[PDB]
DNA sequence: ATTATGACGCT
């Protein structure tokens, strides 16, 4: 009882940007602003693939990964902003630089960890220690939580219910105990809306927010009331949260994993995991798994968030499916080419703006015909920023991969350049 | 013929 710690000792927020490719075309293009309108790469082969959705084409059910000749027939008013392209393949650096900014804003607050182009993580317990202090005891109004939700209530329109919920909430804080975790978890609420009105007055963009005492709650609490709103997750709302929550839609269970959890313990939502020991789930899982199970189907999770706001690695990447597919020696140089002078572009960049270095380059194919998404891959080094170099390199590292008797067979449906293992410059 | 990435575990 009074040593079964829970979990409950950090304040951690998920900040994500609402359809954030469309957003920064809609910032770009007003006549986009409040429309259905979807961002895609390339256009010839059935209108290209859609990759960002917003809200309201979402209504119609578009959805990310989908053809935009079939969004069409289902939103025959949809709006299409198409990715850059240069050198031959798409080109992501207008959603880079506009992450970056968000970035920034983000880390005058806290130490951030860039989980994505579009989200990030916040570790809130200083800060909101601080502000604790800062208040000596004062209340906190429901006016200073403007969009925020408190899942599990009320309990016993929509903009009333949201209301109703943050009252009861209040109502039942105990301002005076400056330990609690609930009254913390509100402090770090606070504090997430100061940061989403800063990140909405500087770029224009709208987001949400997930506030909670680990990572995966406050992902998960994200999600639960999109776009522009934020969403409290308390230690308390975790049962009957978990009690019909399927286990797939935790972070690393959508997956194989959370596959066989649900077929081997023949359960359905994360709340029954609770009726397993510890060892029954190592068991099944392996050890890591299990007590990561074990600690997690009860609302604990002890993951940190990393201080770390750039990328750890630097990467182009581009597929060549169906018949388009790489056969010869010249085709596979040139698009080698292609993929390091835009991976030496992006790495001067970054040189230049975070003084580091790459210094492993690592080359990835894929061969026509093979299941696998990397039928090879194979590291060398990258001692200078040149993209004829590295191009060469690439070339001289997948070269005994051709079969041929200038001809490239199997075929390669895929070229990927990736520059790692970074330091200090 | 979702594609372009990027983190992280396993061995
Ligand atoms: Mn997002
Ligand atoms: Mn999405
Ligand atoms: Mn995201």
């Amino acid at each position: 009882g009074p040593h079964m710690a829970t979990g409950q000792d950090r304040v951690v927020a998920l900040v994500d940007m609402d359809c954030f490719f469309v957003q920064v075309e809609q910032r770009q293009n007003p006549h986009l602003r409040n429309k259905p309108c979807a961002v895609v790469q390339y256009k010839s082969w059935k209108g290209g693939g859609i990759i960002a959705v917003s809200y309201e084409a979402r209504a119609f059910g578009v959805t990310r990964s989908m053809w935009a000749d079939d969004a069409k027939k289902l939103c025959p008013d949809l709006l299409l902003a198409q990715v850059r392209e240069s050198r031959g393949k798409a080109n992501l650096t207008k959603y880079r630089e506009a992450s970056v900014e968000v970035m920034e804003i983000m880390s005058r607050f806290a130490v951030i960890e860039r989980a994505s182009i579009d989200e990030a993580y916040v570790d809130l317990t200083s800060a909101v220690q601080e502000r604790l202090q800062k208040l000596q005891g004062q209340p906190i109004s429901a006016d200073l939580l403007p969009s925020t939700y408190i899942e599990g209530l009320p309990q016993g329109q929509k903009e009333g219910m949201r209301k109703q919920g943050l009252f009861q909430w209040l109502d039942s804080l105990q301002i005076d105990n400056l330990t609690s975790p609930d009254l913390q978890l509100t402090v770090g609420a606070v504090i997430v809306e100061e940061m989403r009105a800063a990140i909405e007055r500087e770029t224009g963009f709208q987001c949400s927010a997930g506030i909670s005492h680990n990572k995966v709650l406050a992902k998960l609490a994200c999600g639960l009331n999109k776009p522009n709103r934020q969403t409290l997750v308390s230690h308390g709302s975790v049962p009957q949260l978990f009690s019909q929550m399927p286990i797939r839609k935790i972070r690393s269970l959508g997956g194989k994993l959370g596959a066989s959890v649900i077929e081997i313990l023949g359960i359905e939502y994360m709340g029954e995991l609770t009726q397993f020991t510890e060892s029954q789930l190592q068991s099944h899982f392996g050890e890591k798994n299990g007590s990561w199970l074990y600690a997690m189907c009860r609302g604990i999770e002890h993951d940190p968030v990393k201080p770390r706001q750039l990328p750890k690695t630097i990467g182009c990447s581009k597929n060549f499916p169906g018949k388009t597919a790489l056969a010869t020696r010249e085709q596979v140089q040139w698009w080698l080419l292609q993929l390091a002078q835009e991976l030496e572009e992006r790495l001067t960049k970054d040189r230049n703006d975070n003084d580091r270095v790459a210094t492993q380059l690592v080359v990835s194919i894929r061969v026509q015909g093979d299941k696998r998404l990397s039928s090879l891959r194979r590291c060398c080094a990258l001692t200078r920023y040149d993209a004829h170099k590295m191009s060469h390199d690439a070339f001289t590292v997948i070269k005994n991969c051709n079969t041929s008797g200038t001809e490239w067979s199997p075929p390669l449906t895929m070229l990927f350049l990736c520059a790692t293992k970074f330091s200090a410059s």
